[PDB]
């Protein structure tokens, strides 16, 4: 299973999406070293482009295959394939906007293919999501909980805004693998730090260029029990 996913990986995702009441689609290809835990993805929005909101609350749905593991953390996303994972994801913003997503990740061709439907809803008009006036997203640090035959994960994001400050969301999100879980080694709790960063755009951000580096870990501190 694990075999499938090489120290070189493609990828494919196709998007259709609503924010606010504005209907798009977007496709991307990307690679990566799925052990490395780097990736690159460069993003069309192929439909309702441009787009009214800023592209950075669409970011964190362009790839849990690859991520670096350290200590001997079990790796659930590459042990699924082929038959591959799904995720579910609301994101919840402290100025009111609320989005919702779901994601389907599949091995085909020696492709990873990546189907993604969402909604955001509740955006406020002059926030800067609809206004644009983000700068990207700080480095993060999210928890994996074994949840079922699953994982749950939690994650505390800041959003740049023009003029300094951060927009912060809570995101949640329950991955479900599509392989029988007597064939998966369930992991324990763990972390896993992340940088999402905007490598390049053009056209009003209807094309973009992310890059995505990410490592898992346990706490690594002293434990008195």
């Amino acid at each position: 299973g694990e075999e499938l996913i090489k120290e070189n990986m493609h990828m494919k995702l196709y998007m259709e999406g609503t924010v606010n009441n504005h209907h798009f689609k977007c496709t991307t290809e990307g690679e990566g070293k799925p052990y490395e835990g780097t990736q690159t993805q460069r993003i069309k929005v192929v439909e309702g482009g441009p787009l009214p909101f800023a592209f950075d609350i669409l970011a964190t749905c362009f790839s849990k295959t690859f991520i670096n593991h350290t200590q001997g953390i079990p790796d659930f996303f590459k042990q699924s394939f082929p038959e591959g994972f799904t995720w579910e994801r609301v994101t919840t913003y402290e100025d009111g906007g609320v989005l919702t997503v779901t994601q389907d990740t599949s091995l085909q061709d020696g492709c990873l293919i990546y189907n993604v439907k969402l909604r955001g809803v509740n955006f406020p008009s002059n926030g800067p999501v609809m206004q644009k006036k983000t700068l990207g997203w700080e480095a993060t640090t999210e928890t994996l909980y074994p949840a079922d035959g699953g994982l749950e994960g939690r994650c505390d994001m800041a959003l740049k805004l023009v003029g300094g400050g951060h927009l912060h969301c809570n995101l949640k999100t329950t991955y479900r693998s599509k392989k029988p879980a007597k064939n998966l080694k369930m992991p324990g709790v763990y972390f896993v730090d992340r940088r999402l960063e905007r490598i390049k755009e053009a056209d009003n951000e209807t094309y973009v260029e992310q890059h995505e580096v990410a490592v898992a870990r346990y706490c690594d501190l002293p434990s008195k029990l």
